[PDB]
């Protein structure tokens, strides 16, 4: 009787491993199935799976942001689940619909999650009103050498960077009634060049140091260096071990307008190469019922767009979640057609030159979609 399933989780060596350790030994405890947790990087998953799938070797669930979804299920990596109306009744519509591909869904919500201002409050009163403001208070109080600075954040990441073409009415596609266009990319339109242009400012006047990454944003401001940071819920966790005293606001409007971050889901999906696609919907939905979600956000800080747990009080209107929402109630969904994993490397790329000063924000936007477009044809044929 060689009975198994295998699950997929991100390799933190803490907080979201041990969760899905937890529930899975339980969901081993009431049916008897022996199921295997092995982490693996949330963003090397979708690649590990492309070679281990097919070999008999793959997972049976696996997860990562709703962002690839498309690419997976056009790349016959995952196939659709059938759940009852009612566990499907249980999520948030915007999660939901983010999970969904074609008319049919794809998986089941773990987190919905944008990008919110965090503030060490010992060093950060009250939060800048505007943009403008935030914005002088990073020239004023960034200072590099001392690795000391009033806001820190990956501005050199077209996630983190996107509020900021968006706010200038830049757009990754086409709206033709959605994102339905692929063919029509709008990131080297003169509004994306304004985008990019308060990019440069922040490594430009701001000072924010050239090859950032997340390690250099969160270890400062762990060590108590960072007024604020541009991050998001799954950082929370963290920086409270650290022992910082986080206050979450949305980000500061701009232009005298909501900021426009991307929203991010992160779900469970199931292989399409799974043996056993009936008994893992099962175990997907063991993972995702309010008791485990419940269970999740109060180990991970991760905001479960589980209904139910959205409605109360004490999740609701926790400081620690309050901005994030609110701040997630005013973006758009990342999109999810095929061609969106085509944007991410030349965009970002795209950032590091800017930010260095090796190419003008004009160049480096018209390199990157010529890049973009060129990609969308080794998809095809
Ligand atoms: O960074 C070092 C890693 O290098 C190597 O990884 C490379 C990849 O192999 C390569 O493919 C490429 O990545 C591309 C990627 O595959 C594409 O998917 C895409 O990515 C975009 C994505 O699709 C969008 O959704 C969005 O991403 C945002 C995301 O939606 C949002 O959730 C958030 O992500 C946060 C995580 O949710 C949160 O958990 C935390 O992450 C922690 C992590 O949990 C923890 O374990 C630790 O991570 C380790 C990691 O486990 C190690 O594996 C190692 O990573 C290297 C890989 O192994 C290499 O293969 O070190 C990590 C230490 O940093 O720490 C994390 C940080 O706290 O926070 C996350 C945010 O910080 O935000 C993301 C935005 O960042 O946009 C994505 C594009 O920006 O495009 C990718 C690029 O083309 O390149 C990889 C980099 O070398």
């Amino acid at each position: 009787k060689p009975d198994k399933l295998v699950v997929w989780e991100n390799a933190d060596d803490g907080v979201q491993l041990n969760n899905t350790k937890k529930w899975a030994g339980e969901f081993t405890k009431k049916t008897g199935i022996q199921v295997e947790v092995v982490p693996v990087a949330l963003l090397k998953q979708q690649e590990k799976l492309t070679l281990d799938g097919p070999a008999g070797k793959g997972a049976d669930l696996v997860t990562w942001p709703h962002d690839r979804l498309g690419e997976a299920v056009t790349k016959g990596l995952l196939q659709p689940i059938q759940v009852d109306n009612s566990v499907k009744n249980q999520f948030d519509d915007v999660a939901m619909k983010a999970l969904t591909y074609g008319g049919k869904l794809y998986g089941l919500p773990k987190a919905i999650e944008s990008v919110a201002l965090i503030y060490n409050k010992k060093l950060m009163g009250q939060v800048p009103a505007t943009y403008d403001e935030l914005f002088q208070y990073a020239k004023a109080n960034n200072k590099p050498d001392e690795q000391k600075y009033g806001v820190l954040f990956e501005a050199n990441n077209f996630y983190y960077t996107y509020f900021l073409f968006a706010a200038k009415g830049a757009a990754v596609f086409k709206e033709q009634d959605g994102t339905l266009d692929p063919n029509e990319i709008g990131l080297n339109s003169p509004e994306a060049v304004q985008g990019m242009n308060e990019v440069q400012k922040w490594f430009t006047e701001a000072r924010l140091p050239q090859s950032l990454k997340a390690d250099t944003v969160n270890g400062l401001f762990k060590s108590g260096k960072v007024a604020a940071v541009i991050n998001g819920p799954w950082a929370i966790k963290d920086y409270q071990a650290a022992g910082i005293n986080v206050g979450v606001a949305p980000l500061p409007k701009i232009d005298g307008k909501d900021a426009q971050t991307f929203i991010g889901v992160k779900g469970w999906y199931l292989s399409a190469y799974s043996k056993y696609p009936k008994y893992a919907t099962e175990l997907m939905q063991f993972l995702t019922s309010k008791e485990a979600l419940a269970s999740r956000f109060k180990e991970t800080g991760e905001i479960p767009p589980q209904k139910e747990l959205l409605n109360d009080p004490m999740i609701k209107n926790n400081p620690v979640v309050n901005g994030f929402a609110k701040q997630a109630s005013k973006g758009v969904p990342m999109p999810s057609i095929p061609e969106m994993g085509v944007v991410w490397e030349p965009i970002n790329n795209a950032h590091t030159f800017v930010a260095q000063g090796k190419q003008t924000p004009e160049q480096a936007l018209n390199d990157a979609v010529k890049i973009m477009k060129e990609k969308i044809q080794t998809m095809k044929q």
